[PDB]
């Protein structure tokens, strides 16, 4: 309910305060755990 | 009664938000991708750390 | 008989939820992300 | 490889359901049972931590 | 290695005689239906 | 070094002469077959002891 | 805040590379997908070691 809404509202406010496109928020931090998941991956067969 | 019960709930949460529900899955999936670059980061220190303690102490 | 009649027992399910197939998608999709971000919360914090 | 996909095929098409539509419906059934694993595992993460302070 | 691979793959979808995108979709349907079954007995036990 | 690692796949992926999204579909799909050998060997398991559970315990 | 700050560092990287950023999105999921593949290998033999153990012992 006020958790799932407030916890919204809470991304929302920190996304604005950013400026930058969503979209683009979402592609670096998706090339950021790929990158770190690869690290993981090799370690781990190491 | 389960299933459908279910979702009718999160329609009246989403919709309690006043916020577009293509936003909701967008916020919450950067919220999710942020947090899951933190513990990706925690279990490769914890990883390389366990690895030097089974050396040290083997 | 098994995969048709689990195909056929979900088809009854949503048909009795009487929303869209892809409002119900969404929805599920959007509670399996906040529990995840919860767990991920008390796994990083604990 | 060759004879798995053949046998999928056939028991798909015995359904006589659209393929996108067997996939979105084992998709949500899927979703809905993950739901309820996340649930019984932040319960047994609480539970964890009241057990850390009790003992 | 990498490229090796890859034409390994190519040579054994292409022997189905069955479109790539299918081969997908049916392996992806049979991936979420022994999935469904998991969860089903990690949820009871 | 980030840089270097994009630099080192591409280069690996252009020596295929292969396009990129025939690549990945490629990859997806050897990666979906060994997952569901994967999952057949674990719901073997988890039926095995379920039974044993239930017939002792 | 620490988002801000993170989005910015990835920037940082990427654009430091001179390559558009979908292709190192590609390039990585590539990468990614081929080492999935090699673990998967490893996971399968050793489920299937730990079975034959069970048997022996």
């Amino acid at each position: 309910d006020a958790d799932v809404c407030g916890e919204v509202a809470y991304i929302q406010s920190v996304v604005s305060d950013c400026h930058v496109p969503t979209e683009d928020v979402k592609t670096l931090l998706e090339i950021r755990k790929l990158f770190l998941e690869i690290q993981k991956l090799k370690v781990e067969l190491q």
